[PDB]
């Protein structure tokens, strides 16, 4: 199972449950389709790609076993991206990795300036234990998108620079742990009708667990990408963490660092709190890493044992959730806007 | 045969022996049984799967905790057996169905699978009870690794300490960590219909010659502990162990005589747990947590009425359906869920 | 490239993007070169060495997206650790690892006996993704040393036994996350004049996040290394956290096990407040494992979501910051000392 560039990944990947790249080679690939469980040892090497995308598709099969692992491996989606061109359908398409049904490990590899998500997974069905740690990502619009009824997933110390939205947030329960973001407009995503929602659409979402991250320079001081993105159907205003969604609630939200880590809490069940435990929250001069809840949800979101500089503003929570004090607390039912 | 090199069909045992490095054929299928390892070696599983069959473990490791090279096992699946009967009760001769029994443990585990194993997937014991000022002998690290159909996780023994248990995944396993041995990291790990994730209590299975000594008392954070009472776990609440039977919960620990590990940036959405006794010069909390339950008696928090007064609940959110008993009002900053005494609660 | 013992591992990095070592070998190296970005796959090899180290000097190039990576290789520096000898500037050869404007991948790998840090990164000029994890130490005077401007690593599932100091921290912005200590004398060390400050100095530094971690028997229990310590300019005196830096931030501190972890909070930025979170505060009888903050910042430090025993102390910090109560709380002026 040794696969040399210039062969076809599909044949190797159909003939081998497990398959060893050429250490350090380069690699040209373009729509490759992997059927049945196989595992690929990177040894270090890069695939690139032209055209539209994905290099690989990967149709699961829940019911092996057997799992699809990449290890070692660096995807490369073209050039730098041209951030101010607006996300579009066909730009969902410029993905490394479409994963469906997936029962999927994906370990020390490293994503570079993809159009799309550089790895999508959804369900064809609604109702796996997926993984992802140690990659990098870098110049991509959308870092990791999993779609409703993918649960359950782990993505960890993971390090993402100069991407939009590093978690497109839509299927349940994944555990979010350890990860370094800085200079990208948003590292959580959830809201109705996003993209790359998959055959199961919008069901249980998120909810889950968003724990020791760091999400720095969002809104101020080194990110790049436009504040404003395109939907399929609505044009909104990203933060560093936005959530917008009356029927879903939040992730557990603990241990977090925000320097210019702005978010924004619009909506959610009501039939829940929220707490920041933990964190620390700076921000300032101005209107920089603010913080900003629903007035009309304000009484259920918390501030617990968080850090902060005198800057850091902390719109709408009423001070008696605040314990200990941190920031500087006002009211403004202007904010936060979707 | 080549040095490094193990097909099946040849002995793992001799194998071992002649080699510190061991490559096993990619992708390929190995029926392994009884196996002894004593001496360190690495194993490159390079995705291959080894089945076994009659009692276990698939491998007995020696260890030797003066020798600073670890024992390490990547990339390979072990299969304990088809699926699980969960009704059977569990009994001293099904803690022979192990993969891995470690004595005197220096190991790194990562990567790996474990299926359908009747006891622990992995036990880690001592040799003796380790009253040293040497601590954390071996420094194990057991992560990445994902386990489904187990009886039992991880059980780690008296004196196996200071290891770290982390990133793992637990699907329909019954015990996810049998904890005795204290000082373990235990962080980021993910369970879904299990019984229970964490276990801790007098008179347990896999203590190890060192017995039930200085226990538990680690850390446990941000892990997820869901559908452990109601909504897809398949394995009974109620569980044998040695001398008596008792009633499992997401979080149980009963020990008069040991103290609660740190417990931090946890969710629970049906994650029932049990604080029926602990040390009393201590405090526990449950810090940054998220609390779902409900409807009824589903994913219940419970303390025993006499140490309530030293439990906290710090920065937690949740709904209106989970209960919180006997943890008194005041130590529940801010609100959450629907508070309530009943001396009763918790049983054992 | 399979390079074998004796063989010049300077011109097998020259040749080759990734190199194989002989599984379980013993090889002698001393200041090799590393140019251009490499993968060495160590395949449980060890490495020895003589004389002045480093072992490995890497030179980094930011702008090459090939990172270096060294895996599942333990480095030795000798047999036993000299601890009482005055730590020196000659002393800080002794490393394992010495990276320059680093791009750098660390797993697996085990670092034995170096006198002084085994991982030493710095930047050559003021402004890598680095990630170094699953590591052991064991018998180093230094685990990792972050120089300025080195900043938004992540150090995580590392094990340190053994250490005076595991984190000697300057640049700004690291998780470090879920890693185990016991008998090190200091886990964390932050302060101005400090040895590995490197070519871009005492720079934007510390404020990053330490969670989920365990420093267990600092100042009680079999730990062997000298609570006083040599900087350049002065002698301190070691704890299991220290900070004192009137122009730094403090970390983000949550999820963390302290039994006898002793904690020296002297001086820090006056716009900023501070939290010991979620944590497991566990010391006595006598003096052990004690947690103090200078007076004149107290009222800017919180304990909140803590559990401990009677005999852990708390010290300066007023009663109206602990919530919930925990330990022994008491004023005295006298402490912290340097
Ligand atoms: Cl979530
Ligand atoms: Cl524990
Ligand atoms: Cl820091």
């Amino acid at each position: 199972g040794t696969l040399l560039p210039g062969q076809s990944p599909d044949e190797a990947f159909a003939r081998n449950s497990v398959v060893f790249l050429v250490p350090g080679a380069e690699y040209n690939w373009k729509n490759v389709v992997i059927r049945k469980p196989v595992w690929i040892y990177g040894n270090g090497a890069t695939v690139k790609t032209s055209g539209l995308g994905p290099i690989i598709h990967i149709m699961g099969d829940l019911d092996n076993p057997m799992d699809v692992r990449i290890q070692d491996l660096t995807f490369i989606g073209g050039d730098s991206p041209d951030r101010l061109v607006p996300f579009s359908a066909v730009l969902t398409n410029q993905m490394a990795l479409w994963c469906i049904d997936p029962r999927i490990t994906i370990r020390g590899c490293s994503f570079y300036n993809f159009g799309g998500a550089a790895i999508y997974l959804e369900r064809s069905e609604r109702d796996g234990q997926v993984m992802i740690t140690d990659c990098r990502f870098r110049g991509c619009r959308i870092g990791i998108a999993n779609g409703g009824s993918v649960e359950y997933g782990l993505a960890s110390q993971n390090n993402f620079s100069d991407c939009q939205i590093c978690f497109n947030v839509v299927g349940g329960n994944w555990t979010r742990s350890g990860n370094v973001a800085s200079n990208c407009r948003c590292m959580y995503l959830h809201t109705q009708g996003m993209w790359y929602e998959g055959a199961a659409g919008n069901f249980n979402p998120a909810h889950g667990s968003f724990t020791s991250n760091t999400l720095n320079h969002c809104d101020y001081g080194g990110n790049l990408w436009p504040t404003e993105f395109q939907l399929p159907d609505r044009v909104i205003n990203l933060a560093g963490f936005y959530f917008d969604n009356a029927a879903a609630r939040l992730p557990n939200f603990s241990g977090n660092s925000q320097w210019y880590g702005d978010m924004k809490l619009i909506n959610f069940l009501p039939d829940s709190t929220f707490v920041i435990n933990g964190g620390a929250l700076y921000g300032g001069p101005g209107d920089t890493g603010v913080i900003a809840v629903a007035t009309a949800l304000a009484a259920k979101v918390f501030v617990i044992g968080c850090q902060g500089n005198a800057g850091q503003q902390i719109v709408n929570v009423p001070a008696a959730n605040i314990i200990p004090e941190v920031g500087t607390r006002k009211d403004d039912a202007t904010q936060p806007a979707a």
